[PDB]
């Protein structure tokens, strides 16, 4: 639902954030360099929370963390949610094209949505889309199972294994990509995958609510 | 075993420190006046007739691949330098190759 606008300043905003050091400071807090050794400790972990039922919390505030910092760059609108529970027959606008046409400038600039840098080992995130991506209505039906709970926990557990799917489905067979836990939120189609994931969680906290 | 940049994608023009890009106007998209278009180039009896009805047909679609960028293929000064004016030139050449038969015919 957004306009030509609200995506030209979500994409410059972001590319503030992008140029200048601070999103991959962002995605190290989930990313493969380790930085959490416990509890004694003998060996250091990744940071990100992915077992535990506090999977949705911890990613829940990371979303939060870059929206704050998108919207600090000057962002006409908060983080928005990809819907993939709805088939496409192809990639959204924002993230798929490798290049958009910037009106200000008058010439055609790279989508920073595209793709994240990882330059601490200098390479980049890329995507192999899984074609079982492309069509299936099974989420439909899957994300409905995740309603149904009553109990967090059982929520929890189809809720992160749904969360899953897009992940493996999106960043395939690239060992630096989506798929792979450690380097997945270098990709910014991160964030707005787990906002969409994060609107679940919300909507489930109303449900109980009713 | 690992997913690489398309060499297909963008040529680099290194003299002036810049890449190919491609902004890709909306009627080139199921475009179906092509076709008619080419059946007046092929309808030509002399070479000159043929050529420009021929050259205006392949202008279109330099034009309407990388329309608003500078470095680009709209532009004849850089549109060399994307890959897929060969591929875009070969399917020309192949319309001549067909006319060529036809005059045979
Ligand atoms: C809170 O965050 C701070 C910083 O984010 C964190 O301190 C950092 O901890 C990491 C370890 O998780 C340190 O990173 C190491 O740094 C050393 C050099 O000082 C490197 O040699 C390490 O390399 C690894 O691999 C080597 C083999 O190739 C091993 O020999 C070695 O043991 C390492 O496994 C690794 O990069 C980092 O230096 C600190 N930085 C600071 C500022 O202290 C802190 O741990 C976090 N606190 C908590 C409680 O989580
Ligand atoms: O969140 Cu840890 O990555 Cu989907
Ligand atoms: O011919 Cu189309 O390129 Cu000079």
């Amino acid at each position: 639902d957004f306009e030509d606008g609200e995506m030209e300043s979500l994409r410059n905003a972001f590319k503030q954030m992008a140029d200048e050091g601070r999103y991959e400071e962002i995605a190290s807090f989930h990313g493969v360099p380790a930085q959490c050794p416990s509890e004694d400790g003998t060996m250091v972990h990744t940071c990100c929370l992915h077992g535990m039922p506090v999977f949705p919390h911890w990613h829940r505030l990371y979303v939060s963390l870059v929206e704050d910092e998108l919207l600090a760059r000057g962002s006409g609108v908060a983080v928005p949610y990809w819907d993939w529970v709805e088939p496409f027959d192809e990639l959204p606008r924002l993230i798929n094209e490798a290049t958009f046409y910037n009106s200000r400038t008058l010439q055609i600039e790279p989508n920073p949505f595209f793709k994240g840098k990882i330059s601490f080992e200098n390479a980049e995130t890329d995507r192999d889309t899984q074609p079982e991506l492309f069509g299936n209505r099974y989420l439909y039906d899957h994300t409905l199972f995740v309603f149904e709970q009553t109990d967090f926990c059982e929520f929890e557990v189809h809720y992160e294994v749904l969360h899953n799917t897009i992940h493996s489905w999106l960043g395939g067979r690239d060992v630096h990509s989506m798929s792979s836990l450690d380097y997945a939120a270098y990709d910014p189609v991160f964030f707005l995958h787990h906002s969409n994931v994060d609107r679940l969680w919300a909507i489930w906290q109303e449900l109980q609510r009713y």
